């Protein structure tokens, strides 16, 4: 009868702000940057004893760094700068966002396989064999500790949703390659596949939004559907650039904003650039010979508060350390 505590935190849309730093203001802040958010990250993993960290893409497209690498390119074996930051904090899991197919297929690859952690994407599918192109999802065996300080082997299943629309956006780069399946659709096929090879917990990283729109095959957003599959335990989104659980989510049935769960699923969505940490926490009882999610709970953690206009989170050192020299190549590229 053992009760485990088990924390999920994510980064979204960081868009290769790598640095806390505005390239076309030539100036720092303290809004934005994986280097800031890498404070939330080592705070929230102090706080607990059993935590997974993972990312929900649109992360090599989308700022002057990510500009300045498409315009370098990448040869076999280069390290794609975000990679070099995100490589040290240790992720569980990567998920591909629409944004990754912006520079062709081939950069792509390159980019991923300069990544020390895996990455998901369980929609997409190669034209030429009717295969998903990359691994649909992961079941990664997870070391936790239970509330009696008992170590369990916990089988923690992870898998990623693109938008079908990549298929429109990225036409040129795409059309021919691959196809790609309704969201929700993939969901539920998978994740019986899922439990049946001995996943104890389904988190579900979404590159999708959410909308109370009622389901259609190929929604962009399809966050409010995912949460009435069964089986999934955690949802952890993206791709609108919004704060949830927030007052911009406040009409949606079944939205518990206080809580932060959507027909009682916990879900989060940190906003953009880094400019907040993604925090679910579960509750798992194995009292009736399975794991079961009794209690959850989700929110979003800001860098920065508005009000109070302060810092809630410091300049990783390290990490500027690790990028200075692409930083310094980017400030160079910007002004060229
Ligand atoms: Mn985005
Ligand atoms: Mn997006």
């Amino acid at each position: 009868a053992a009760t485990v505590d088990l924390r999920i935190m994510e980064t979204t849309d960081l868009h290769s702000n790598m640095m806390d730093f505005d390239y076309y203001k030539d100036a720092a802040t303290e809004k934005f940057g994986l280097v800031r958010t890498a404070s939330l990250i080592e705070q929230a993993r102090a706080e607990v004893k059993n935590s997974v960290l993972v990312d929900n893409g649109d992360v090599i497209q989308g700022s002057p760094l990510g500009d300045y690498m498409a315009a370098k390119g990448l040869k076999e074996g280069d390290v794609h700068p975000v990679y070099k930051a995100m490589n040290t904090l240790n992720y569980a899991v990567g998920n591909l966002g629409n944004h990754e197919f912006n520079y062709g297929l081939d950069f792509l690859h390159k980019a991923l396989a300069g990544a020390k952690f895996p990455y998901v994407n369980a929609n997409i599918i190669d034209a030429k064999t009717g295969k998903p192109m990359f691994t649909p999802y992961l079941i990664q065996d997870t070391r936790v500790v239970d509330s009696d300080g008992q170590i369990h082997t916990l089988r923690i299943g992870y898998i990623g949703f693109v938008p079908p629309q990549i298929m429109t956006w990225d036409k040129a780069n795409l059309n021919g390659k691959v196809t790609v399946n309704d969201i929700t659709e993939t969901a539920r096929k998978y994740i019986p596949e899922m439990r049946a090879k001995g996943a104890d917990v389904v988190v579900v990283v979404a590159h999708s939004g959410l909308s109370a729109d009622p389901y259609q095959a190929m929604a962009e957003n399809s966050v409010y559907y995912l949460s009435q599959v069964p089986g999934v335990d955690a949802i952890m989104f993206g791709h609108a650039h919004a704060v949830f659980p927030g007052k911009d989510f406040a009409n949606i049935k079944g939205a518990d904003i206080a809580k932060g769960t959507l027909n009682g699923v916990p879900a989060v969505m940190p906003g953009m650039w880094g400019d907040h940490l993604g925090v679910v926490d579960l509750v798992l009882n194995n009292d009736s010979g399975k794991w079961q999610v009794t209690q959850s709970k989700a929110e979003a953690r800001p860098i920065y508060d508005a009000v109070a206009k302060k810092s809630l989170a410091a300049e990783d050192g390290k990490l500027v350390s690790v990028l200075k020299a692409d930083h310094d190549a980017t400030r160079e590229f910007v002004s060229k």
